[PDB]
């Protein structure tokens, strides 16, 4: 009755999503900016068929637990409701991500469902209507249908929140090393929903494009120290509204820590690199992709990193 | 000799920080602030104005200072010498018993204690309001130590209205401050200027009022469990801000963080404690003193702190002798 297979990346926020004008609809905040990771893959396939009662959804092989399902099955309503189709859907989703290293997986993952289950349903979304789409899955995925350096436009209405690639993959070879901690959440939706019991919440939200604007200016000019500065200081205001939510969100472990004062230090004495953590203790050093075994080199010496990831910027979501 | 007077002063651990400055010179704060004397920690400081002196002299701990030391002391004295309207110069002594190393700042207790001593030694008799004052002007979080016990510091916007009174005496709540000192450090005084680049700073000054509302209450009522979850919140909505200025202040050790966690784990399992943390690595477990030994035993396990020190609620600063 329709089928298709879409693969789209995770991404690194250098300007974090965090809180929801509408936790519903997943309109977020605040802007963000994102690089995609290539060489992480959510892959999705959507299969429409003729009287299914309900959708089904294995993910890497496995009968997904019931929340999952449930997820992705109101998302399918979305796609119900969007092209007047009833049909149900077996959805069969695998990622290539290193297991136990805590990558997230909502953004790729709802990416590539936005993708297959239009595609496979029919429709030929625009890129802009892919990302609306995405976002109501998982705000990050819709950043991941856009390729590269992507900007999220955090809009007031369903319509107006998308994303929108501000400069292509090969625009800046930028690497992420993703340092990995051995000793490793509270989710996203729960923590999106507690940002507003941080005191500093409303001034981070209303900094934030002050924020957008310099990496928004910094990638098109490939300006890496400007970058390297806000990502980590976007990085710690994020979590300062974490950390001072109720209660806390600390995502951070020690060797976190370690690492971040260490990026600090590399890049001061003349090593390009920054930090930026998500919701979760591994932290993402950005750097010029030139300097990226310098940086994974200097990361493996840290006592506490299991290992390090190696990320270049990815592509958009794209059907196989 | 022209004056002499001796005074002691405790340190004083903030459940509402102190973190920025309306005037940095004057050591008017952004916000208020409140703070718990820690008994058995003293600065014990000699006043003793010369005639033949040229300029003052500072000794620590039988020792000359260091020349930053001695200006800052020296700076404090012309003020009082100017509120007194003498010109003597002054030999100062000053003695604590902080544990060396140990990364316990010294200067509340100290200003505290040379605002009483230098005020007494040169024929004054101050309000404690005007006291605390005075010790502000030598550092700031000194003005919490002139009083006694819970002390609230009212931040004003002038000199004459930022001091400190005390809440309640020490006895009035039996509350320990477990001092986890890390085995493994930018002043005070360059922090808060930098609190003005953080974006979250003027959220968290003025949510301050709330936040000093809440400790006030729980200290007058006892109320641990108030206290304690906000003397968390407010240590990181300070380190929120240290951590988002302009370079950062990343104050914090990887240990201070496995103790953060553990505390708020164990007060959540039925301990209760709460933790705390200055511009340093080192966490100030606050706790009902019945809980202290416990809260104690379970620091020193921690791997990286190096010793745990037991503080109680201390009285005002005093002269003596
Ligand atoms: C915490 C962060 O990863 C957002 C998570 O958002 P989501 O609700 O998982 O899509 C930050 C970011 O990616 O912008
Ligand atoms: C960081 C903190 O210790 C203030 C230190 O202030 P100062 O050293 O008196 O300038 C917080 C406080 O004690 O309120």
């Amino acid at each position: 009755m329709g089928q298709a297979t879409a693969i789209a990346h995770p991404n690194i926020a250098f300007i974090k999503y965090w809180g929801n004008r509408d936790a519903v609809l997943r309109i977020p905040e605040n802007g963000s900016i994102s690089m995609n990771l290539a060489e992480l893959t959510v892959k999705t396939t959507v299969i429409f068929e003729k009287h299914s009662r309900e959708d089904t959804l294995i993910l890497n092989g496995a009968l997904a637990d019931e929340p999952a399902l449930k997820r992705v099955s109101h998302f399918l309503d979305r796609v119900r409701e969007f092209a007047g189709i009833s049909w149900h859907a077996h959805v069969i989703s695998e990622n290539n991500f290193p297991t136990g290293a805590g990558i997230a997986s909502s953004a790729a993952a709802f990416a590539a469902l936005a993708l297959a289950a239009t595609s496979a349903i029919g429709l030929h979304l625009s890129e802009r209507d892919l990302s609306r789409l995405a976002r109501k899955g998982s705000g990050s995925a819709c950043r991941s249908i856009p390729g590269g350096f992507v900007e999220w436009i955090p809009g007031e209405t369903d319509e107006d929140s998308y994303a929108v690639s501000i400069a292509p993959p090969e625009h800046w070879a930028l690497t992420d090393c993703i340092a990995i901690l051995s000793t490793q959440p509270i989710g996203s939706t729960q923590g999106h929903a507690l940002a507003s019991t941080s005191p500093l919440q409303p001034a981070r939200v209303a900094d934030t494009p002050r924020r957008l604007e310099i990496v928004r200016r910094a990638i098109l000019e490939r300006d890496f120290l400007s970058l390297a500065e806000m990502i980590e200081h976007d990085s710690n205001l994020m979590h300062a509204v974490m950390m001072t939510s109720t209660p806390p969100l600390f995502y951070w472990e020690p060797v976190s820590l370690v690492i971040m004062k260490s990026v600090r230090e590399w890049r001061e004495s003349g090593l390009p690199c920054a930090y930026t953590l998500d919701a979760g203790p591994n932290v993402h050093v950005i750097c010029p992709s030139e300097y990226a075994e310098e940086v994974i080199f200097r990361l493996t010496s840290i006592p506490g990193v299991q290992t390090v990831l190696k990320a270049s910027a990815g592509d958009s979501a794209k059907l196989i």
